[PDB]
C-alpha cells in the first residue's frame, strides 16, 4: 500500500529514464562510428604510402 | 505487549520498504547494464581503429 | 477540510517549484553540451596528431 | 510568483555562466591547436628522416 | 470581532515578514551564483590540464 | 517598519559577505592557474619524449 | 551479545556479496579473453602482411 | 562512583563495538582483494595483446 504505490510512481520515471538513456547512447554510437571513419580512411592512406615504400 | 504490538506494525511497513527498495534497485541494474553497452560497443570500435593502425 | 485545504495551497507552490526546477536544469543541459564541445573538438585535434604519427 | 521570480534571477547568472564558460573553452581551442602545431611540424620532420632512409 | 481584528494586525506583520524573507533569500542567490563561478571557472581550468594530458 | 529595518541591517552584512566571498574566490583562481602551469609545462615535456620516440 | 549478534547478520550478507562479486568478475574474465582473441587473431594477420613484405 | 560506574558499562559496549567493527572490516579486505584479482588478471590479458602488437 504505502511503499507499494510510492514504488509505482518511482518505477514510471525509472523506465522513462531507461528508454531516454538508451536514446542518448544511440547518439553516442554514430559519433564513435565517425571516429572509426577517420581511423579506417586515414590508416588506408598510410597503407598507400607504406606499400609504395 | 506494548512495544511488542508496536514493533508488529513497524515490522510490517519495514518489510514492504525492503521489497520495494529491492524493486527500485532492480530498475538501477538495467540502467548500468546500458552504460556497459556504451562501454563495450564504443570500446570495440576503438579496437577497430587501433587494430587497423 | 483542514489538512485538505492546507494541501491545496502546499501543492500549488510544489508544482511551481517543479516547473521552475525543470527550467534551472534546462540551463544545466547547454552548459554540459558546451563541455562536450571542448571534448569532441579537442579530441578530434588529438586525432589529427595521432593520425600524422 | 515565488519560485518564478527566484528562477528569473537564477537564470540571469546561469546565462552569464554559459557565455563565460564558452569564452574559457575558446582559450582551450588555440592551446590544443598549438599542440597540433608540434604534432604536424615534428611528424613532418620524421617524414624527412624516414624518406631519406 | 475579537480574533478577527487580532488576525488583521497579525497578518500585517506576517506579510511584511514574507516580503523581507524574500529579500534575504535574494541576497542568498548571488552568493551561490559566485560559488558556481568558482566551480565553472576552476573546472574549465581542469579541462585545460586533462585535455593537454 | 519592524522586518523592514531588520532586513536593512541584514542586507548590509549580506553585501559585505558577497564582496568578501568574491575576494576569497579571487585567491582560488591563481591557485588553479598554477595547477594548470604544472599540467601544461609537464605535459609539454611528455610531448618532448613522445615526439623523440 | 549486542554488536556480536548484529555482526552475525552483517557477516552473512557480506559473504553472499563476496561469492556473488566473484561470479560477476567471472563474467569479466571471458569478455577480456575475447578482447585477446581480437588481439592475437588480428596481430597474426599483421604477421602475414609484414612477413610477405 | 556515579560517572565511573556509568563509564564501566559504556566501555564494555565500546570494546565489543571495536572487536565487531574489526570483523566487518575483515569482510571488506577479501572483497577488495577480489577486485585486485580482476585488475591483475584482466591487465595481464592486456599485456598479452600489447606484447603481440
Amino acid at each position: 500500500a504505502e511503499p507499494n504505490a510510492a514504488t509505482n510512481y518511482a518505477t514510471e520515471a525509472m523506465d522513462s529514464l531507461k528508454t531516454q538513456a538508451i536514446d542518448l547512447i544511440s547518439q553516442t554510437w554514430p559519433v564513435v562510428t565517425t571516429v572509426v571513419v577517420a581511423g579506417l580512411v586515414i590508416r588506408l592512406f598510410k597503407k598507400f604510402s607504406s606499400k609504395a615504400v
